[PDB]
């Protein structure tokens, strides 16, 4: 029923690039989930659909200029003026995203975490909106954004944070990685798998890969991270399974 | 002390001319409530401010598009290009006065109801982050928005039911209404003072035939300042240094206190 879709960073946005937007390829994706809801109305499957993507070049670059370095401490600054700044950015880049979802008959939304979100000790994030979106049908869209921390003040929540999060908040059937990398590569290969055994030797190797990695374990979670760049992985992802490198947890 | 500064009326936009903004307007209210601001910190006051506004030349006009009557009521439908159609417009809106309030330094961020809220006979509304953002200086900026109820339906939540809301969970002790008009009026006169001396007084007026407003708007606002145990303004936003005033408790409109 439930399939979490992240879209990450560099294949909706270059990050060697203030403010670029993919299109092509975003066109593509947006296509691609289409094609792939439309597959299962056929088979009169009924399929729940969220998505998720980063701040890449909106997000991170504007960000940026409010983070100073000190005492190796990152550190937010003038967040009187960070804060919208940081939100408008995320807003630009969500509002595209949508659009094109939109002009594809996907009935996307809206989801801004800075404006009820709350990073630090536990993770603040009522996901009773999120529900009943889903209960209608409509394919609520997520991304990256600046957040309160009741204990550090400012924080970047990401991806990363949220999709592992909502998968076990939401009992996820199925959650999706789509990365410009074939996979999880170790040595320069995509492994078919990881679990519990191998794992181990892995956590030791990578000493946010890891992070994406040990968020979704600490939920035993399961997940897909595949090529996001390839003409069709996005489609196959969803209806079933490509090639990448699959998490169980 | 915690502020609730509701803009209303149509003195943001002309709610005929869709898309419409009163920029003049809206960039003096930026002045003002700046003005206000820094008066707060000379007389080293500490003063918690949130602001809300409702559609305008916005949300009403896209929103009808997908309202229909059936059997005697409303319901939305093709929410599919629905929802996000009126969350577009909102956060169009909601940019355009932040972007203001914020070219005159005052710290506005952006609370998108959509996301997050729930309609039910209560409100599902977490305001934990509001919280926060109040607790480091950040002016809130809530905007009246699209949202899915508890019943297979959608809500339109406006500003009325934002404000209300709020100063319940926030506990608020000033309650701003800038409207149209200089206050509640009786016999085309504002009202200096309503308590619980004449309150019942003063609605059954409203609920007269010689009353001017007959929505029953300024009821529901003189009630919830009265349910809220606080006090209250209802004045002419359109006045220069009325909004100002008002932020320091000092406007000449309409006064309601129902505090202690
Ligand atoms: C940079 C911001 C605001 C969020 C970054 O998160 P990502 O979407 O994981 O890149
Ligand atoms: C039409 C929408 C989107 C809500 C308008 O809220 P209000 O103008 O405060 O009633």
């Amino acid at each position: 029923m439930l399939t979490i879709l992240k879209l990450g960073g560099s294949i909706l946005s270059d990050k060697n690039v203030p403010y670029s937007i993919k299109w092509d390829n975003l066109e593509r994706i947006a296509m691609e989930i289409k094609n792939a809801l439309d597959y299962y109305k056929n088979q009169n499957k009924e399929i729940k659909l969220i998505l998720v993507h980063g701040g890449g070049a909106f997000g991170h670059p504007v960000a940026k200029k409010y983070l100073k370095i000190e005492d190796g401490k990152k550190i937010f600054i003038n967040m009187e003026k960070g804060f919208w700044e940081i939100q408008r950015a995320m807003r630009r880049f969500n509002n595209i995203i949508i659009d094109t979802l939109q002009s594809y008959d996907i009935p996307a939304v809206s989801i801004q975490p800075s404006s009820f979100v709350v990073f630090g000790d536990k993770l603040i994030f009522d996901t009773s909106a999120i529900k009943e979106m889903l209960k209608r049908n409509l394919v609520p869209v997520i991304h990256g954004d600046i957040v309160i921390d009741d204990k550090n003040g400012y924080r970047i929540i990401s991806g990363d944070d949220i999709v592992p999060y909502l998968a076990n908040e939401l009992k996820a059937d199925l959650i999706l990685y789509a990365t410009d990398v074939d996979g999880v590569l170790i040595d320069n290969k995509p492994i078919k798998r990881i679990d519990k055994n191998n794992i181990y030797k892995i956590l030791n190797y990578l000493s946010g890969m890891k992070y994406k990695i040990e968020m979704i374990r600490k939920n035993k979670c399961r997940g897909f991270v595949f090529n996001g760049n390839k003409a069709n992985n996005i489609y196959k992802a969803l209806l079933g399974e490509v090639e990448g490198t699959e998490i169980d947890f």
